[PDB]
C-alpha cells in the first residue's frame, strides 16, 4: 500500500520554525491514483499561500483517513490532545451544555501538520472565532438532483444574476464533488439569524419566479427533482468544505475558487485536483484573492 518514492520512514518538514514529522510518507491514501500521504502534505504546503487567508480564524472540522479513502475515515470536531500547542484551538459552547475545542487553522504550519495527521478534507465555519455568531460568508450550497453538472451550473448563473441585480458581490467555488457554492462575502455586522432569514427569503423569491426549477422544500420528496436552494449552511456551527480543501474521492479533487467565466470552461465540480491544480494557479491566479475587500451587508434591514 506504498508508492515508494525514496522517502525516509519519517520526513521532517520545517515550516515557520516548527518541525513537522511525516511518518510513512509513501503510504498511498488514494488507491486508484497512487497519491501518497507525502504528496497530500506537499499539496497542502504549496497551496497554503492561497488557502491560509481563506481558513484563518475558522473553527475547523477534520475528515481524517489514516488508511486512505478506500477505507473508513472519520469526522473530528474535538481537537486531538496530542496536537502541538501552536495549533490554535477555539473554545465553543455547545447548545447541549458544556464546551468543545475545535482546531483553527491559522497558518501554513498548522495546515501542513493537519495533512500529516491524515486530514484529507477540512470543513470550516462561515464565521471566525473572534465574532463567532457573525458570518463573513453567505453560502448557497447547490447540488444537482440529477447528478448533471449543467443543472447546477445554470442554477449558479441565475442565482448570481439575481444577487448581482440587487447590488451584491458574488463569488463562486466548486466543491470538488458534485456541486458549487455561490458565496457573498459579508462585513460581519449581521448575525447568522439575520443572514439566514435573508438567504431563505431570497430563495423563496427565486422559487416563486422559477417554480418548476427551484425549491426550498426541506423534504427531499416534496422537491420533485427541482434544485434545492440550500441556505442551511448559514447557521452557527454549520460547516462548508474549505476553499482549496481536498475531497475524499478518487483523483483527489479540490474544492476550488473559480471565476464566473471559468465556470463555462470547466466540465464538472471535480475539474481541479491535486495534480492539475498548480497549472491552474499559474495561469489564472487565486480567484478569491480579493474576496474580503468586497465584504458587504444585507440591504433593507
Ligand atoms: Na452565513
Amino acid at each position: 500500500g506504498l508508492v515508494p518514492r525514496g522517502s525516509h520512514m519519517t520526513e521532517v518538514l520545517h515550516i515557520e520554525g516548527h518541525d513537522i514529522k511525516v511518518t510513512n510518507p509513501d503510504k498511498v491514501l488514494f488507491p486508484e491514483d497512487g497519491i501518497t500521504k507525502g504528496e497530500l502534505v506537499d499539496y497542502y504546503r504549496r497551496i497554503s499561500g492561497v488557502m491560509v487567508p481563506l481558513v484563518r480564524g475558522r473553527p475547523m472540522t477534520m475528515q481524517r483517513f489514516p488508511d486512505g479513502i478506500g477505507k473508513e475515515g472519520f469526522f473530528q470536531k474535538e481537537a486531538s490532545d496530542y496536537f502541538p500547542d501552536w495549533v490554535h484551538r477555539a473554545t465553543l459552547e455547545l447548545g447541549k451544555g458544556g464546551i468543545q475545542h475545535q482546531v483553527v487553522c491559522d497558518d501554513a504550519a498548522t495546515l501542513v501538520y493537519l495533512a500529516s495527521q491524515a486530514m484529507i478534507t477540512p470543513h470550516v465555519f462561515l464565521s471566525r472565532i473572534d465574532k463567532v455568531h457573525y458570518p463573513d460568508r453567505l453560502i448557497f450550497d447547490l447540488d444537482p438532483p440529477d447528478n448533471n453538472f449543467e443543472t447546477v451550473r445554470s442554477a449558479a448563473k441565475t442565482i448570481r444574476e439575481a444577487l448581482d441585480a440587487e447590488g451584491y458581490p458574488v463569488y463562486l467555488m466548486t466543491t470538488g464533488s458534485r456541486g458549487l457554492h455561490v458565496v457573498v462575502p459579508l462585513d460581519r455586522s449581521a448575525d447568522f439569524d439575520t443572514v439566514r432569514a435573508f438567504a431563505r427569503g431570497f430563495g423563496e423569491k427565486l422559487t416563486k419566479k422559477y417554480p418548476d426549477r427551484f425549491t426550498i422544500e426541506l423534504s427531499k420528496e416534496k422537491r420533485r427533482g427541482r434544485l434545492f436552494l440550500d441556505y442551511l449552511r448559514n447557521s452557527y456551527g454549520q460547516t462548508g468544505v474549505a476553499p482549496y480543501g481536498v475531497r475524499a474521492r478518487s483523483g483527489a479533487p479540490v474544492a476550488t475558487p473559480i471565476t464566473w467565466d471559468e465556470l463555462d470552461d470547466i466540465s464538472g465540480s471535480q475539474e481541479y485536483n491535486i495534480r492539475n491544480i498548480m497549472g491552474r494557479m499559474d495561469k489564472r491566479g487565486d480567484a478569491w484573492k480579493y474576496i474580503d475587500k468586497d465584504r458587504t451587508s444585507i440591504k433593507n434591514l
